[PDB]
C-alpha cells in the first residue's frame, strides 16, 4: 500500500506543449483558491535550488544537467502530487507523466540524457509507481500546432524541440485516466 | 504516515570503510537464511544497470557519472530497505545512511558532484525520509584503521579516499556529528 494513498481529492492535470497557453489558462481558476488546491508547475523550484538554478544549468549544459535538473523536477511534481489538502478538487499544470513520457524520452532521443542516466532516471520511476500514489483523474490537454506554441513564446527554443515534444505528447495523450482534448489554436 | 510502515523486522545495519570486511563478515550468516533475511550490498545492481555499469562510469569520470550512480544507490538502497519479507531478522550491507552521509558526502568535498548536483541529492533524501519508511535497528560498525582497511584491498583505491571515508564513517557513528537513528555497536576488525 503506496505512500499517500486515498488523501488526495479529485486531481485533474493541465498538459501540453510549451507554449500552449497552459499558465494562461490555469489564471482562469486563481478566483476559486478557496475551493480548488491549485499548483502551477514549479519553475521556481528549478530556478532556485539552494541558490542554483538548475533549468539555467540545464539549457546551457544539457549533457551534464539534464540527469540532475529531470531527477529534481521528478521530484518537485511527487511533491505536488503528494502534497496534503482540504479542498475537494486539485488542478496541477504538468505531472509525473510529462516530465516522465515526453521531456526525459525526448532528453533521451536527441541523446542529451546518455543511456546509463536515462536509466536511472527510469528505474526510479518504475520504483516510485510501486511506492507512491500518484492521484489523477482527468487529464486536459492543451492540444496546439508546434507553430502555433512557437509563436505564442516569441511574443513574450527551436521550433524543431517544439514538434519533437508535440508529436511525444500526441503519442502519450491521443494515439495512447480520461484524456479531454481542447483546441487552443 | 511513510511507505513501508510496520512491514519490517528487526533490522540490522552492517556499516564500515571499504576494506573493512563485511563481505567476510556477512558471509558467517549465510547458513541462517531460512531464518534471516540477509541482503548483501547490491553491487551486481550498480554494475549492471540494463547493460550499463554505472559504478565502472563513476570511477572513470565522476563529474559526470557521480550524480546518476549515487542516484542509483539510493534507489536500490531503498529497494532493500522496503523490500517485503517473513523472516524476524533482516540484515543489510550498508544502508541509505552511508550513501548519503559518507559517499554523497565525500563525493560533494572532492568535487566529484557539483553544488546543483549534490543539492539534488540532498532535496531527495529529505523527501526520502518524509515518505519513505527506513527500518533500522542496530548499526554494527566493523570500525578500522584506514591503512589495514587499504592491505586488505590489495589481497583481493588511493589511502587517501579510504582515510576520508573512514573520517566521514568515524563523524557518523562514534563522534555522533549526523543525525543518530538507532543504536551503534563497534567491532574491531583486529
Ligand atoms: C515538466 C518539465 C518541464 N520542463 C521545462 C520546459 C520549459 O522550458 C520549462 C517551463 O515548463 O520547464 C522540462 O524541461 N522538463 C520537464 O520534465
Ligand atoms: C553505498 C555506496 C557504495 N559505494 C561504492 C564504494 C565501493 O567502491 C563500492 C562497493 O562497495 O561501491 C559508493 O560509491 N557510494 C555509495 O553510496
Amino acid at each position: 500500500t503506496k505512500y499517500a494513498e486515498g488523501t488526495q481529492p479529485f486531481t485533474v492535470l493541465i498538459e501540453g506543449n510549451i507554449g500552449s497557453g497552459k499558465t494562461t489558462y490555469l489564471n482562469h481558476f486563481e478566483k476559486y483558491k478557496n475551493d480548488i488546491c491549485l499548483l502551477t508547475e514549479p519553475v521556481e523550484k528549478w530556478r532556485n535550488v539552494n541558490g542554483v538554478d538548475l533549468l539555467e544549468l540545464m539549457y546551457k549544459d544539457p549533457k551534464k544537467w539534464a540527469m540532475p535538473f529531470q531527477s529534481y523536477v521528478t521530484l518537485t511534481m511527487l511533491q505536488s502530487h503528494t502534497a496534503p489538502t482540504n479542498k475537494k478538487l486539485k488542478i496541477m499544470e504538468r505531472s509525473i507523466f510529462s516530465a516522465r513520457y515526453c521531456f526525459v524520452e525526448n532528453m533521451r532521443r536527441n541523446g542529451s540524457l546518455e543511456q546509463g542516466m536515462y536509466n536511472t532516471l527510469e528505474e526510479w520511476y518504475k520504483f516510485i509507481e510501486e511506492s507512491i500514489h500518484v492521484q489523477a483523474d482527468l487529464i486536459i490537454y492543451l492540444r496546439t500546432s508546434p507553430e502555433v506554441a512557437y509563436e505564442r513564446i516569441r511574443q513574450r527554443v527551436p521550433l524543431k524541440y517544439l514538434q519533437e515534444l508535440h508529436e511525444l505528447h500526441e503519442d502519450w495523450l491521443i494515439h495512447q485516466c480520461k484524456v479531454l482534448v481542447l483546441d487552443a489554436d
